[PDB]
């Protein structure tokens, strides 16, 4: 149940935030990384944060032509609000039942007396479902290393060619 | 579980500010307690013909009692749905979905999302009688809120 280095992604599939079905296979078929972002609660300060940061930096992760897939066990009505409102332009997923955070082996058992929540992590996964970088904090008030998850998201997309 | 007539279960849940919000203290403040279980903030609303995210619970307000709005949201989405619709009253997070298994209001499966609140209306007197119940088996039915307040109204009048 460990999602170790160089190990394979384990499939899933979500609902969007528009409910619509997102397999992490069929993404990793169009030929450029996933950038798996868990995050513990939509509209919470430090995830509203970390969003709008990855957001700000778009452009540097478009150049890449990355997959952005942001991932929390909040509902997808929740998570769309939460896309509309931070004009977050990459899909929210929602893990409302908590097979993703257990399949990644991410999750708080709990948090400030919330059960069973997302750990703040990023993963990049190559095309061949490689998995390339790995963050996880025990802290959700740590954020990750922006410009380096979007530094070796564009160092797979250049090694691609 | 929960019948009319009988005593309500107490509960104590966090509110939007994550202020922990126990049921019995709420009653010993002398008025009835309207409690409304939804399934999820910023979801839909539907009559036979009319779909909308319009919410109506606002309409709450109006009614002589205490109003406790449950779902099993965290409380940061329920602090923006809080703010959003300029609700007066407090928004319990059933997060852990111990609430909606002691009052027996939920949906094993709900589009795909499982153990989500049913749309549902208690009426409790501060002894903690029920003095009225509503519950509906489509998510997407909201009570008449307009009855609430006026069941709110005669069970707060009754009161002795």
């Amino acid at each position: 149940g460990l999602v170790e280095l160089g190990e394979k992604a384990p499939d899933f599939t979500l609902p969007n935030q528009d409910f619509e079905p997102v397999n992490l296979y069929e993404v990793l078929k169009r030929g450029r990384p996933a950038v798996l972002i868990f995050f513990p609660a939509a509209f919470s300060p430090v995830c509203t944060k970390e969003l709008c940061t990855f957001r700000d930096k778009m452009a540097q992760l478009e150049k890449a032509n990355a997959e952005v897939l942001a991932i929390s066990v909040d509902s997808p009505w929740c998570l769309k609000k939460f896309k509309d409102e931070n004009r977050l332009a990459f899909n929210l997923l929602s893990d409302y039942n908590r097979e993703v955070i257990k399949l990644y082996n991410v999750y708080h058992e709990d948090l400030k007396g919330l059960k069973m929540v997302a750990k703040r992590a990023v993963f990049i996964v190559k095309p061949d479902g490689t998995v390339a970088y790995k963050w996880v904090t025990d802290n959700p008030l740590n954020e990750p290393d922006y410009d380096e998850v979007v530094r070796e998201a564009n160092k797979i997309a250049g090694e691609l060619v």
